[PDB]
């Protein structure tokens, strides 16, 4: 056990330690891991390579920029990977490639504007993807097609329009969040967010401290008038970005 940690059975809680760096004497046995609400500034390439046998790793509320590539490559039972409230300005290729068994991946609050493309696609069980709070302007390349996805957080970012049928396949979906986004409701792009919203009230939500069903809550640029309520006529190709 790290000195300045408390261990117990195979978890280890470095949670709130004040930590400036990931300390020495995680047991490879480790299979639940707090690093949370620290100061971690980065993280040295191999730091993960020894903790095979993690299944759940939280990162979030740290001060990280970056990740070096292949960081998490041996954490191949990760289910749960927490990364949000760090200053995280982009992602390296294949960073998420091997955690072919990652249910959970919390991205939000990040200074993230795009990802890498093939960013999603190895993680084919995927249900909870959260990306809140970031600069997204384009749905990352990939999303349509994690097919399991019960949760999509999307809100906060910039983005202008969903791609035609983007979410039509991703049919277990019960919570959407696509609040405090800049949507272009005079671009004609703007019908497809507008007819599946029509046609899923039940999942678009909102946040008061928890999800809050509100399927006015996607809103329009400018008028902040219900993305939903758009009607075709009033919007044009040749009024898009
Ligand atoms: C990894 C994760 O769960 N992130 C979500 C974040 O989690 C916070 C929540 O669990 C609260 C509950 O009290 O605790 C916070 O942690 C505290 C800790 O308990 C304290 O002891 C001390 O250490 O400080 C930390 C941090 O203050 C967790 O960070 O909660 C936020 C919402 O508050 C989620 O973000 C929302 O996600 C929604 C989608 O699910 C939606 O986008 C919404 O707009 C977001 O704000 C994190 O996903």
């Amino acid at each position: 056990c790290p000195s300045q940690c408390s261990c117990s059975g195979t978890t280890v809680n470095c949670k709130s330690k004040s930590l400036a760096s990931v300390p020495a004497g995680i047991p490879t046995t480790t299979r639940v891991l707090y690093l949370n609400d620290n100061q971690i500034t980065k993280l040295e390439p191999g730091v993960f390579d020894r903790l095979v046998n993690l299944q759940t790793l939280w990162l979030n509320n740290n001060q990280l920029t970056s990740l070096p590539a292949g960081l998490f490559d041996s954490l191949t039972q990760l289910t749960i990977l927490a990364l949000d409230s760090n200053q995280l300005q982009a992602l390296p290729v294949g960073v998420f490639g091997r955690l072919v068994d990652l249910q959970q991946l919390y991205l939000g609050s990040n200074q993230l504007s795009a990802l890498p493309s093939a960013v999603f696609d190895r993680l084919v069980h995927l249900k909870e993807l959260l990306m809140c709070c970031n600069k997204l302007t384009e749905l990352p390349r990939g999303i349509e097609r994690l097919t399991h996805l019960t949760h999509l957080a999307l809100d906060q970012n910039q983005l202008k329009s969903i791609p035609h049928g983007a979410f039509d396949r991703l049919s277990s979906l019960t919570h959407a969040y696509l609040f405090g986004n800049p949507w272009d409701c005079e671009c004609r792009d703007i019908m497809y967010l507008r007819n599946w919203v029509a046609d899923h009230t039940s999942i678009v939500m909102r946040w008061d401290g928890k999800a809050v069903n509100d399927p006015d809550s996607a809103k329009c640029a400018g008028t902040n008038t219900p993305v939903r309520a758009v009607t075709e006529a009033s919007t044009s190709p040749s009024k898009c970005p």
